[PDB]
């Protein structure tokens, strides 16, 4: 910043990325091309929308994502050879989890085990699908470093995959970690790490809280949350989450995520939970959790809660890495891959160092 | 407002964003509370500043020696020692890390030539934390050659810019001019604090000077760039915002006349990157600027970040949180797992060089 302006909106309110001094300027270019790089429109819906216009509009608004998405995502193709197989497995309650299993070319049972990350994808756990182009680039990008990644197919709020609100995803997550906890040898795996990006990253923090809820927290040896979307608290602003008005409108209208959280939590009982909204986690919660690394988008309104949860697991005992991402908003670095390929690529290879490292 | 801004009595101590494990261990070191302020300063006459910096060395050294002197890199590392000549013809001792039973016949392995910080005045590649930060480096599989460069004070003394950085650019030309030997694919510079000035300054060097194409890339840790601890610009927040965390901007301000005595390299962009121009920077290879969050110098890295990235290089930019400054380069016995993140971080990036 500078000390006669405060960052972003909170200095200057008419700011954008595309104005932004930190934008990086190649994604700044690219935002301006595609048309988002000035404040983000305004949302039809907002907190104050019912539940059955939340979930409408998500639906909708679920096409427009994936087809952004799927052009950043779908133009190239791993450095090194991948093969993807599915599996489908059963959860706890019946339903049929698919699982996209990616791995090296040539990686079988018979293989030296190589580090695997169980990823759950972003999408506010409401719309989107592993299925999505750039979550599988995501993942086989990550698979062609060495690593079995395992894209869980979870059931979604809202959209093609929904309509089911919280714990369903949720439990989803933690029945595809614990399946592949007790397949380590057919897939030929070492250490089990969980992974994923804004709603991911909840559900990747939250599955692990579950697993510590559920008795289990041994099976995951480190948790790796890109811009987590923990706080819920999108419809207001809380004096301590400061990036929510610095960096409002910055790809995501704080309006938009506000109608989003309704779907995951229709009736609003679940807003201080923290298996919804790891945010709200006790210190008690995280104690003795594994391994932990946060990293956040440094233009992204979700930067502030990702920190506040870093400063929290450090101070429940948790050993933890924050890192902040800059140049970038929102999840950027997980699917601009032709725009900023070297961020894209520093923190695949963060990832896959640290799931080695948990091995 | 964070930090001093908001809580002008604030320390790494209580500033809410220290990493409680790094607060502890600055406590137990005296360092947790505001910094000390030094007997000399910006306005002090060189040969005060040349004496209070020699004087501090030692003292550094034996704390620095603390944290990185206990434990051993996983993997097993050999060093040798190499000594080249400078193009004045000094002498520039070498210590070369690398994997054991690397030989100029096994597969070549990236390399990494380190430039060591200290403000470009002070410490030497020979101290235990430099040493155990280039065998840690190598046994994640790299040759790593830690420079060990003139200093303007201190028992390397006293040589002012551009001494130092000519050692760093000698050092690294005799490396691209010896892979084979060395058994190395390709090369990337990477220093901390004074090291990583050291390092931007060296590639920026040798665009200058002809030889730009043997440098793959750069990974400077929490730079220290500016020279403007005197001054405090308004740009710089940083400056204010962590002052005394760790160190006190008027003993930088003083380490910064020995370095450059007469004040004429102020906006020189070798002696001071920041300062560097747009076309300085065009054509540079890839950079990562690592910066740490409770650091004075934060904004001054994450200002060059944006500069090389508006100059057109390949640049990503990191925070390191609930640091001070270069903790993770140090204490590797208090945090190992963020010590451990970068250390992984600079050789990854090296490896994604080769």
């Amino acid at each position: 910043a500078t000390l006669n302006q405060l960052p972003g909106r909170l200095g200057d309110p008419s700011m954008s990325l595309g104005t932004d001094p930190r934008t990086d300027p190649r994604l700044a270019a690219a935002l301006t091309q595609l048309g988002l790089a000035d404040q983000a429109a305004e949302p039809p819906v907002n907190a104050n929308s019912e539940v059955a216009d939340c979930i409408a509009y998500s639906t909708a608004a679920e096409q427009a994502w994936q087809t952004l998405f799927a052009m950043l995502g779908s133009q190239g193709e791993p450095s090194n050879p991948v093969d993807v197989r599915e599996e489908t497995i059963k959860g706890r309650g019946g339903n049929e989890i698919k699982l996209y299993i990616h791995s090296p070319t040539g990686h079988t049972s018979d293989s030296d085990p190589l580090p695997c990350v169980v990823h759950t994808h972003g999408g506010g756990m409401v719309i989107l699908t592993a299925a999505d182009a750039n979550y599988s680039r995501w993942r086989s990008e990550l698979a062609a470093t060495g690593l079995v990644v395992v894209g869980v197919e979870f059931r979604n709020a809202a959209g093609a995959l929904g309509n089911h609100p919280f714990p369903a995803g949720l439990h989803d997550c933690a029945d595809a970690a614990k399946w592949v906890a007790s397949n380590r040898e057919a897939l030929g795996i070492s250490t089990l790490i969980m992974s994923g990006e804004s709603g991911g990253g909840n559900l990747s923090l939250a599955t692990t809280m579950l697993a510590k809820k559920e008795g289990w927290l041994e099976e995951i040896a480190g948790v790796y949350a890109q811009c987590p979307y923990i706080s819920g608290l999108y419809a207001s602003k809380p004096e301590e989450l400061p990036s929510l008005l610095e960096n409002d409108a910055y790809f995501w209208d704080m309006k938009t995520m506000g109608a989003m959280v309704k779907p995951y939590d229709p009736t609003g009982e679940n807003a201080s939970n923290p298996l919804a909204w790891p945010y709200h986690a006790s210190l008690e919660d995280l104690a003795g959790l594994p391994p932990h690394v946060i990293s956040v988008n440094e233009l992204d309104p979700l930067r502030d809660e990702g920190l506040a949860h870093y400063r929290k697991l450090l101070k429940a005992g948790v050993s933890t890495v924050g890192r902040t991402v800059h140049g970038t908003c929102h999840a950027a670095d997980c699917s601009f891959v032709d725009v900023i390929p070297d961020v894209y690529f520093a923190t695949v290879r963060d990832i896959s160092a640290f799931a080695y490292s948990r091995a």
